[PDB]
C-alpha cells in the first residue's frame, strides 16, 4: 500500500462523509471553506472539473481558493475543539492556504509513503465541521 490516512481530527458529533468516490473525477483543483467567528462551518472540494456535494452548515462566510495546474497538497495542519476551527493546506508550489481561526488543539498531517499527495478528504459534519480526515495516495 502506498496510501495512508491522517485522522481523525475533531470529535464524534454529526454524520460522517467521504469524498472517496470523488477522486475518480480527478485530483484536487480547488477548495471551498465556509468560516464564521469561531468555527469551520462547511467544506467543498473540487476534484478535477467537478465540485463535491457541500457538507456542513450555512452559518458562515464562503472562502475559496483555486489551485494552480499541477499543484497538489502535501501537508495539512489545523485546530479544533469539539468542532474543527482551522485548516491550512500546504501545496508543493510552496503556498500556504489558511482558513479559519487560530485557537484550540493543533494537528499536523503528512503522508506516510514516498511521493504521495492529498487525494480526498473525509470526516464528520452537521451544522459545522465536527471532524476531518485526510487521505493520501499517488
Ligand atoms: C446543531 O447541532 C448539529 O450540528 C453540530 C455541529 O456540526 C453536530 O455536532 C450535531 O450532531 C448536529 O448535527
Ligand atoms: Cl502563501
Ligand atoms: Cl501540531
Amino acid at each position: 500500500r502506498s496510501s495512508s490516512y491522517s485522522g481523525e481530527y475533531g470529535s464524534g458529533g454529526g454524520k460522517r462523509f467521504s469524498h472517496s468516490g470523488n477522486q475518480l473525477d480527478g485530483p484536487i483543483t480547488a477548495l471551498r471553506v465556509r468560516v464564521n467567528t469561531y468555527y469551520i462551518v462547511g467544506l467543498q472540494v473540487r476534484y478535477g472539473k467537478v465540485w463535491s456535494d457541500y457538507v456542513g452548515g450555512r452559518n458562515g462566510d464562503l472562502e475559496e481558493i483555486f489551485l494552480h495546474p499541477g499543484e497538489s497538497v502535501i501537508q495539512v495542519s489545523g485546530k479544533y475543539k469539539w468542532y474543527l476551527k482551522k485548516l491550512v493546506f500546504v501545496t508543493d508550489k510552496g503556498r500556504y492556504l489558511s482558513f479559519g481561526k487560530d485557537s484550540g488543539t493543533s494537528f499536523n498531517a503528512v503522508p506516510l509513503h514516498p511521493n504521495t499527495v492529498l487525494r480526498f478528504i473525509s470526516g464528520r459534519s452537521g451544522s459545522l465541521i465536527d471532524a476531518i480526515g485526510l487521505h493520501w495516495d499517488v
